[PDB]
DNA sequence: GCTGATGCGTG
DNA sequence: GTCGGAC
DNA sequence: GTCCGACAACGCATCAGC
């Protein structure tokens, strides 16, 4: 019986422990018992354990449902580059939940701002909805089936009709199920197991419980003739080969029916890395100055690089000559950028028969033959048919070579990437560039080089080892690259006035979890809304924050606060907390009125990745950073005139 | 035909 | 994107 | 360091309401 599935005991048998029969369709609820049991607790190792049970159960009894029970726990819809969504958020979910308990919107809205949780609303409301007879219990595939058919839905009226499939899942859900499905739309599990944790217990999964097996299984735990100590490097290496699989193929569609039909040992025989399928790019760590850099690399050749203000362009060139563009998050971009497509053949050699270039495609002003802000980028269509429509161009400057020639280079060490880069390709000026770079140990070059990125209208230093650790195997670390941005550095910010507050989801569930912020405009003698604030202070930093803030609740803002276009707070707050805060650059805003008047005539300024340094107990609302001076740091910008 | 609200997605 | 928590 | 989920500004695109 599914209500009293745990997936979490000791002992937890494949087959007699599951709440389902062999061939029969996996049951949502355990998927949703599975999820009580993961959120539950908080190391990792229990809740891949967790999850692994639930997915053994299903290799031996419903291989079928093993694709969809994946999908919902990773709360996605497909392969990335298929570019599904849900077309549904907090705004369509809360009007389903309010259209199925009969219950006023506001209500229901104000409820899930008060309880930080939208499953928990969904669960404790009471259904108004009437069905003459009782609806089947809620499987898996047919849970994953509706969101992939809300997903679907285009068009006119099909607001309505996601609605009304949304409708169909809370009349048939039990117990917690009505919970997770509304966590679900509203892409908020809070369960703290993702993608890692995922492939963790998958490997494991298949390891102690083989695929393929007739029923009954003969093996059900291979793990029970090992030693601890053997079992632990076995479910390691196994858990390697997965997550190397992956990283270069992120593609469930692709690996689970090969790893039902020919074991996860033989994976890496079938699924491998290859043109027009995107794969896991390797990203940055922080670091606090250059000493730290010298530090994590020490006794290692690095090379640093400029940190380009743009987006991530993964271009694949195909054998044949077919060319696609993913970006970071493996989405599909290749319609947007005909104006690269044909690109292509000046920026390789004659023998170049396929590549996987890693690029920063960067807003270019032909005109001026600079670069363009990143804000500028973003104003390019999603949909380019005609290159000669194209308003903003794009220069792409490239720093790896993942694939060459029919050749994976994922194992190839940096030096040797950049060598086979910068030798098999060609540049131009304005268009295809290779990344600015400087091979040095030296801490003033490096400080020079540094200072001579920013003023090159960009957002500082990617440094990255040239020989040791310095492939592109995102298993072993996807984040083997250091980013030194000039925001990074102390002593290298403004205070503001709290106006208001937010109440918090999830982990800040309960108390505040962002901050509306305002500067002082000397002019009209009124604060002014700037940016919100979410991150920067500790747990205990914010447990504070709540206790005092409340006291400065109004019913009502003050007349000398101005906001405009922000977002409400749902609790207003008598000017009197000044925050410093630090932010990576200023924005002229749609919707800030800070600074209005005084750079554009329409639009003020806000914070480009806001965050918490202290509090200012020393500084009233009067002394803090005026409006005035907010346009100062926004013309001393480079890319700011 | 226009527009604000909502959703998606990039940093 | 930044940040801190739990491990 | 890793993995995770809190939180930020701001752009295009879609759709309902007007």
């Amino acid at each position: 019986d599914p209500s009293g599935y745990n997936p979490a005991k000791n002992n937890y048998h494949p087959v007699e422990d599951a709440c389902w029969k062999p061939g029969q369709k996996v049951p949502y609820l355990a998927v949703a018992r599975t999820f009580e049991k993961i959120e539950e607790v908080s190391a990792r190792l229990r809740m891949v354990e967790t999850l692994s049970n639930l997915l053994r159960s299903v290799v031996a009894l419903s291989p079928p449902d093993l694709l969809p029970v994946l999908y919902l726990s990773l709360n996605h819809l497909g392969p990335p580059q298929q570019g599904l969504a849900l077309g549904v958020g907090d705004g369509v979910l809360l009007k389903a939940v309010a259209q199925a308990t009969g219950r006023q919107l506001e209500s229901v809205r104000a409820e899930a701002a008060e309880k930080g949780d939208v499953g928990l609303v969904a669960e404790n409301s009471r259904s108004t909805q009437r069905l003459m007879l009782p609806p089947p219990p809620l499987t898996a595939s047919g849970v994953f089936s509706k969101f992939r058919d809300i997903a679907r839905l285009t068009g006119s009226a099909s607001t309505a009709k996601k609605i009304d499939i949304i409708k169909g899942l809370f009349v048939a859900c039990r117990h917690s199920e009505a919970r997770f499905i509304a966590r679900s739309l509203s892409g908020r599990l809070r369960l703290g197991l993702a993608e890692q944790s995922v492939l963790a217990a998958l490997s494991q999964a298949v390891s102690l419980t083989p695929p393929g097996q007739e029923f009954p299984p003969a093996m059900v735990d291979a793990g029970k003739g090992k030693t601890a100590e053997a079992r632990k490097t076995w479910l390691e290496e196994q858990g390697m080969i997965l997550k190397q699989t992956f990283c270069e193929v992120p593609d469930l569609d692709r690996i689970i029916p090969v790893l039902l039909e020919h074991g996860l040992e033989r994976l890496p025989e079938h699924c491998k890395l290859s043109p027009g399928i995107p794969l896991k790019p390797m990203l940055a760590h922080p670091t606090r100055g250059i000493s730290e850099v010298l530090k994590r690399f020490e006794e290692a050749a690095f090379t640093c690089e400029y940190k380009y203000d743009g987006q991530r362009a993964q271009i694949h060139a195909l054998e044949g000559g077919e060319v696609k563009i993913f970006s970071r998050n493996q989405a599909d971009n290749t319609g947007k950028y005909p104006d690269i497509i044909s690109r292509i053949p000046k920026i390789k050699l004659p023998s170049v028969t396929s590549f996987i270039l890693d690029t920063e495609a960067v807003a270019w002003d032909r005109e001026k033959k600079q670069i363009q802000p990143f804000q500028v980028l973003t104003t390019r269509k999603r949909k380019e048919v005609d290159a000669s429509e194209i308003q903003v161009q794009v220069c792409l400057y490239a720093f790896d070579l993942i694939y060459l020639n029919g050749e994976s280079l994922v194992r190839e060490p940096l030096s040797r990437r950049r060598q086979l880069l910068r030798e098999n390709f060609v540049e131009t000026e304005g268009e295809f560039v290779f990344a600015t770079s400087l091979d040095t140990k030296d801490i003033e070059q490096i400080a020079e080089f540094l200072e001579q990125s920013v003023k090159d209208s960009c957002e500082g230093l990617m440094v990255k080892t040239l020989d040791v650790d310095a492939t592109y195997e995102i298993a072993k670390r996807s984040h083997n690259w250091l980013k030194l941005k000039k925001d990074y550095l102390d002593g290298v910010t403004l205070d503001l006035v709290v106006i208001g507050a937010y109440l918090g989801r999830g982990k800040r569930a309960g108390r505040y979890g962002g901050f509306l912020l305002a500067s002082y405009d000397e002019d009209s003698e009124e604060l002014q809304a700037i940016c919100k604030l979410g991150t920067g202070f500790s747990d205990e930093e914010l447990e504070e924050h709540h206790q005092s803030l409340k006291a400065l609740v109004l019913p009502s803002p003050r007349p000398y606060v101005r906001i405009d276009g922000a977002v409400i707070p749902d609790h207003w707050l008598d000017p009197s907390a000044v925050w410093e805060v630090k932010c990576a650059d200023l924005s002229l805003s749609p919707i800030y009125p800070a600074a209005r008047g005084l750079v554009d005539s329409d639009k003020g300024i806000s914070l480009r990745f806001p965050r918490f340094i202290r509090v200012r107990e020393d500084k009233q609302p009067e002394q803090a950073t005026t409006s005035a001076q907010v346009a100062c740091l926004y013309r001393k910008q480079s890319q700011i005139q």
